[PDB]
């Protein structure tokens, strides 16, 4: 990316062109006929945001970049699409779909089995790491699939979210830092960090869906997804909470009725409780870097972090 | 199980019952509505081959049954309690299916991600090991998926079956032998041993779902998979060979035709040239025990190699 330092723009970029080539040579190993399916399926690329915190992490140890650390970054993200392409495969709740969903599930396996390989060269600590990483991203996935049993709406998503989307960016962290040779106190501020900064993006991003209007917003909704600021507004002992308790449990569906609780939501505080969630997160990503030598990796955190913020406040 | 040394049976039953006790703690392990999830498609449990191999393979070391051989021997279980799991979701090729498949999908998941907290503690020989195992695992899962191609149906068969199959059973025994700090040859051996020993019991299972009436034949024809026997039938240039060539391309699906075509096969040479084979994997695990000394465990697996022989012939 593009940070003050164009010193570190520099080295940063080239660390992910290694990342890059690393990656690129372990999607496409194995015999022909797999790799043809993993390219075919490869989702046409990211941001790599996963790698790229990996990186900024390690410069807070005595070997930024070194080879472990691209090593590591690859390994957070091929466990990433490994995740996406089995979440991709439960989205989908004849033959030719049955085929599509068993060559998805491979994919994703043959991609655990590379980050394996890789992991065997890392130390048996990653491996510890890894184990308890994937672990919890496992659980956040069935935790969404089986929904909120009779526990707090609230507490449920945001048990999804930082299962799901925030320990693997804790992971790039912990790892990025750990194979940096770091101290443990910066090991484990960029750990925490990264757990933050991973609920940060997901709640700005469904305030957003909700809020804003183009770059349609209801995403969520349509699909019967209650993110944070509507389970705050189906809370609200108010004429809208009302009128959102009696409309969210019934057929979604029509363009109109969606309209409606769009409106609906813009008139309630759900917005601005969700927005305050996102403040205490930040003053967390806060402490946390506040654990941490000053310097302008410090501050392009910081920065990361209060731009995604601003995208919905200040 | 039982062999002849009776303090053999002893010692190998009382590991079994710590292989049993470390799986289920494993399998019980994380969030109460994931565990609910893996107890009800547990599988209702299995013979444990792999573990007792593994078990096996230990008494040729000098810490045979230790406890790093007992979690070794977990791994490959779990592992392939997985691929099962992920196995059983592409054999299905509405919403409450979309459901079970995604479920199943999470729980071949978190099974990985349980092996790989115990490999973590057995080092990074064993996560190098597995990972390995478990890319030709998968790529025998995708090979089978992709079908053979233009390839040689023979060679294509032999290369599914030695990667779903063979492979993790190679593991067990390696595993269980490293662990137990066997001599290199010997761990080698019965590596190679497990390898040869999973070819034979796959062939021989297959010539009798053709071949044998009751404890219906013809499972894998209807479903449409032909084995070794009726590849090397269809292989034949006789009017057996011809009128199987030109049947085992149609609608298959009746009883009369599916009945007709094992008529074809046992007047056909497929069994006797897939026995020929299975023989021939049996000179190679015969050659394998060569490399390992003589006791009652060598003869021990020489007998369960031999017994499943016996099935199909002597
Ligand atoms: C492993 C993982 C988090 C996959 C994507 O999750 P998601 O459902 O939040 O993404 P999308 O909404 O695009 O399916
Ligand atoms: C990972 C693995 C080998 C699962 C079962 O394979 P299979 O298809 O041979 O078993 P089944 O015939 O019972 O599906
Ligand atoms: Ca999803
Ligand atoms: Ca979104
Ligand atoms: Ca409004
Ligand atoms: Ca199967
Ligand atoms: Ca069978
Ligand atoms: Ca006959």
């Amino acid at each position: 990316v593009e940070f003050g330092d164009p010193e570190l723009t520099a080295r940063i970029n080239d660390a992910m062109v290694q990342v890059e080539e690393l990656l690129h040579t372990e999607l496409s190993s194995g015999e022909d006929f797999l790799v043809d399916i993993v390219m075919h399926l490869t989702r046409a690329g990211g941001k790599r945001f996963r790698p790229m915190f990996a990186l900024l992490a390690s410069e807070f140890g005595e070997k930024p970049l070194s080879e472990n650390v691209i090593k590591a970054a690859v390994v957070v993200e091929i466990t990433h699409l490994a995740t996406l392409y089995h979440d991709d495969v439960m989205d989908e709740a004849s033959a030719n779909a049955r085929w599509d969903n068993s060559v998805a599930i491979l994919a994703g396996d043959i991609l655990l089995a590379h980050a394996s390989g890789l992991m065997s060269q890392l130390g048996t600590d990653t491996v510890a790491h890894f184990a308890e990483t994937f672990g919890e991203l496992v659980t956040g996935q069935m935790r969404e699939t089986v929904g909120p049993r009779d526990t707090d709406p609230i507490e449920h998503y945001t048990n999804v979210i930082r299962e799901k989307t925030g320990v693997l960016i804790a992971s790039a962290g912990y790892l990025g830092a750990m194979h940096a040779g770091a101290a443990p106190e910066h090991i484990d501020a960029l750990k925490n960090f990264g757990a933050a900064v991973g609920m940060i993006f997901q709640i700005v991003d469904d305030i957003i869906d909700i809020f804003s209007e183009t770059h349609t917003p209801g995403t969520d909704l349509r699909e019967g997804v209650f993110t944070l600021p509507v389970l705050y507004a189906l809370r609200e002992d108010t004429p809208v909470g009302a009128e959102l308790r009696d409309i969210l449990t019934g057929p979604l569906e029509d363009d109109e009725t969606v309209n409606h609780v769009l409106e609906l939501l813009s008139q309630s505080g759900g917005r601005q409780a969700a927005l305050d969630e996102v403040y205490r997160y930040m003053d967390i990503a806060n402490a946390e870097l506040d654990r941490l030598p000053d310097s302008t990796v410090k501050e392009a955190l910081r920065n990361l972090a209060t731009f995604t913020v601003k995208r919905v406040g200040e």
